[PDB]
């Protein structure tokens, strides 16, 4: 998109110039297309986003008695199929969002509470965002493990389907799964690697994407399970995704990165990975395998992305790694 | 202090309960003493510290003329001796805050613009602090590369004698070397080696650190140089301590842990480091020898302590260290 | 077999005693059950096993012509299959076996020099074995990296079937591949977890052995390949395990412990692993998941087995690892 | 000495060609220069050093009762001064020398049972030497962890004292600290640095060398020792060592490797280390400051040296590391 290696960001603060690439306004379709204390609703709101800089509060939303009634909707019926079609991951996060972040059908719950509890919990932080941003520019907030997270409500007449993410899809569909170690680190590896890629590898990782952290299965117990945000937020979708309906695959990077999908109507091909581990894996030997001469590792305490291109960058990466391994050396002693 | 094993922060969160012990108000024979409008200045200010919570930017202080006055002075002349008298670490954290700081003698440096740069720059993050607190919660605050910072100017009828740790030793004697990775790190190493450590074993560690961070002094190139805040933020006390007056012995963490000091006086004794890596494995092998049934280790992306206390928490820990030397591995292939 | 933990060895030497347990003479099908001659030159030969010791060069035999004549036809025949049938890891070592081996059609290779070859090759080396050793002592000769090899060339009449291992089936079949750096850590890591592990343990491990080192396929450049011994050894199974008849599995440690089999007549399923890095990751996760209160470490510079049982056995081993770390970091800045 | 980097060897076979360099025949000065029943003996004995090849057992020499004679003395009268001037090192592996290895006063122990001894304890090895190799030579064998060792006893006329190295110097002061793991690996990395270096740096090598593993003296619970093959095999420097007569200066790889020293009379001047991993990462901190174009890495299994002069040699190697790291990892789980 930029040059030979277009440009990808190193700091933290710069994700402020990957937020210039959007889409606005509503289609036909759309449950309150044609209604225009709506669209006033939105503007204001994607406002928020289009204002906000790195690091700053996320300003609260006073949200009307019909959203938060859109919300006890969507989050009531939704709540009564995890029990029995989330992952273990997703539930113990729901419930620590409930136990510490006031989850509840009558309140529609604030960014900045719930990005404070992400950040204790695994570093990851929610940045506001006005809608669908470019592939690069998402991943590459993942790769900071900073949640690129719309504000919004979807229009209250069609409370059980959304087409574009809305902040239930993002709340309940989401940040959940966020609350677990494995599955950060797992995220955050889609967006690493994402970092100076083609537009063509951007495309490979999107896809990546779409059908494991959009529409993931894993298997726990023998059992198969949802941990795709785009089926946690979906009643119909979660239902017929652990149906005899579609087919479900090995989740390999290199097949679901090729694999074809589209979005209006429920996924016909899924892919079960057999732990957040194993996924995590599987997907690192992927970026391996692709072109690049350079490599990426996160800097924890900065923020930063630091280019591991030469003898010395790895060399000065080790030294952190064999500080660590001091510490854990003087723990051995320590526990006897 | 408190039990068996006395109680210490495990979050960055509960910074916020290490402050209830500090000590305000002036001596006689403080430089403003005796100014009534002075001491209204200071309460004012301290005030920010009492009401300041862990995550909000720092309240910026509007200073009068006559205290940037007092600033200019300090400034002007500690600047006249860096060149000759500080350590490298120190003169390239002073051109990067001239940099992109605003330092300049005209204007004092507002708390969260700084904190803003240690952040980016090595994780660290100021938090304002009323004056003098407790030893064990200011080296418990280092753990989490958190410098317990002081907003209020010295009084201006003494501007190159100040008694009291003011925002001139502050950020023109710290947070320069704060700056600097390995100094950061040692920094954070002995707050590290200070959680729940016996009231005796603190008393150690705040030695060792007056002796380094306060007082220390290092050798480059053969040549030695300070990197103490108490000596980088004083015109008499610098040129002394690299004079033939005082005696300077080698940097030994158990030495120094007992070496009495006094502090209205000049130092007579002062310890000399090799080289930051050096006293960082020095005192990393003296926090080894402390009676502890577990250790600490940091968790940056949560900006937690994480107690290893058996197998299993050392395992998760490993864990992460394994996860880098993958990607160390992958780098490794990438640039051939 | 032994305790609560049955007996292993901790030293190589210790393999003296893991060598009492065998079994000799020949069945009625057997093809020279029936000659008197031959069964006085497999008690001959037996007896060097029954002799040695650790650490004395490997008695060299010299064979007969009719016995070189058994060898020069297994030889040439299968010779034929390899470069279409073998591994990349079967190619280059029996190319390497030949440039420094002397293998060759018109002479058996003898044991010492083979030993000398892996030694500087990967550190496996032979033992002179008399002929099938319990599974508990064959899988722990392997822990130590010391092949329990057969020096008997099987019977004139039928050189193109062997029933039990023989010298051909040992230097054609297995040899080749333990001259493979990641080959030759799979084997003794199957040697290494069976180390003190129940009978039953014992059996799904000899399983996993039976579906990898004797009969295992992998694929490389997507084409399918034999590199189990008791497939590279034989010209028939050969030429089936590549074919359309039999089935072939992804190679997972459970499923294959648990797959039944028989011996006299070809294998009617086999197992493929991708690599060999692959199937060496999928089967320490396997010993994982094994019963056990302990973990054991080769020691490669006194070839004993470290036992680690707690924090400070695991302390002591980390230490080399930081060694090593440390090595590392040094080739990293000399090479810039 | 060879080329740019001169040759240096890179398997243990290759020690065979790192022995045409000696220097035989004895001066003047010498307790039985001018006995020829002597002067027989000792060429009998160079002789299987001449004839040695790498793996081989070392042949036995049978002692005659005087060659006995003169060793009953040299032994006893040492064995008088370790427990009150021996490190604990030396006690420790003179103690299994004894138990193990016949070590005793009535007859001299055999070369092949001392090496098996090192072989199964530190992995070390003995390889008979007909008397004094180069520099670059006996420091390239330290690298393979095998010590050039005299099987020739000293004159009977003067059992005291003896100018070259003979049997007693080897197995009284050498073999011992070679028994302990820090120590032995302190040997063999004096070895690995050496290795293509120049003759300007085998010499500063030599002398450290000279400093240390001859002569060499350490604090434990704040006494001095002599952990020094010259001191602990000579009565009258051992006194002398821990005497007030000499000067002792810190141990300080820079400092030892440019003090010159003569060997004729006692030592002026002595180097103390504070542990042996101490003086060993203080010695790997000095042969990372040697101007080398790569770095070597030992491997145990193969007894080879792994020259790490690219970034891929680099990753091979971590790999070995990232293996072990990951049986430590088993072994945490293990342990609960
Ligand atoms: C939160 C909102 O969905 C956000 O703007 C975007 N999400 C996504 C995106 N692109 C992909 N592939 N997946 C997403 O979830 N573009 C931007
Ligand atoms: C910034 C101000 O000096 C701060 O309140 C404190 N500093 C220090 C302290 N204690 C020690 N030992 N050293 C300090 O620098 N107590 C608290
Ligand atoms: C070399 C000879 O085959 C050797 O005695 C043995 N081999 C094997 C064995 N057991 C198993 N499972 N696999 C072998 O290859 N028992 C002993
Ligand atoms: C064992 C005999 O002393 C051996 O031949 C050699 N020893 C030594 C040597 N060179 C040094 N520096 N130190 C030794 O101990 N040259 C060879
Ligand atoms: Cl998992
Ligand atoms: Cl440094
Ligand atoms: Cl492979
Ligand atoms: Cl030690
Ligand atoms: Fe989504
Ligand atoms: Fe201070
Ligand atoms: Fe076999
Ligand atoms: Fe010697």
């Amino acid at each position: 998109r930029e040059d030979k290696v277009p440009w990808f960001p190193r700091k933290v603060s710069e994700l402020d110039k990957c937020h210039h690439l959007v889409t606005p306004d509503l289609d036909l379709d759309h449950p309150g297309f044609s209604d225009q204390v709506y669209r006033q609703r939105r503007k204001l709101i994607a406002e928020i986003a289009f204002q906000y800089k790195h690091g700053e509060p996320i300003p609260h939303v006073e949200y009307t008695a019909e959203e938060i009634a859109t919300w006890k909707e969507v989050y009531v019926t939704l709540k009564g199929l995890y029990a029995t079609h989330a992952c273990r991951e997703h539930l113990e996060g729901f419930q620590l969002l409930e136990r510490y972040c006031g989850y509840r059908e009558d309140s529609i719950p604030q960014l900045e509470d719930v990005s404070r509890f992400l950040k204790e919990r695994t570093g990851f932080q929610l940045r506001p965002v006005a809608g669908l941003l470019s592939a690069r520019d998402y991943l590459a907030s993942l790769a900071f493990r900073v949640f690129q997270c719309t504000q919004y409500i979807r229009h209250a007449s069609s409370p059980m389907h959304s087409p574009e993410p809305d902040c239930c899809h993002e709340l309940l569909g989401h940040v959940p799964m966020l609350a677990d170690r494995t599955f950060a680190q797992f995220s955050q590896d889609i967006g690493l690697a994402s970092l100076g890629a083609s537009d063509e590898e951007i495309e490979k990782l999107s896809t990546v994407y779409w059908f494991t952290v959009e529409f993931g299965l894993c298997k726990q117990n023998g059992e198969l399970k949802a941990y795709g945000a785009g089926l946690l937020s979906s009643y119909g979708e979660l239902l017929h995704s652990l149906s005899e309906e579609p087919e479900v695959r090995a989740f390999d990077p290199d097949t679901a990165a090729v694999q074809p999908y589209q979005d209006q109507t429920y996924q016909p091909v899924y892919f079960v990975s057999e732990s957040f581990n194993d996924a995590k894996d599987k997907l690192r030997n992927y970026a391996s395998r692709i072109q690049r001469p350079f490599s990426v590792k996160f800097d924890p305490y900065t923020l930063a992305i630091d280019v591991l291109d030469s003898p010395h960058t790895i060399q000065r990466s080790l030294e952190g790694v064999q500080d660590e391994l001091h510490t854990l050396a003087h723990a051995l002693s320590a526990i006897s």
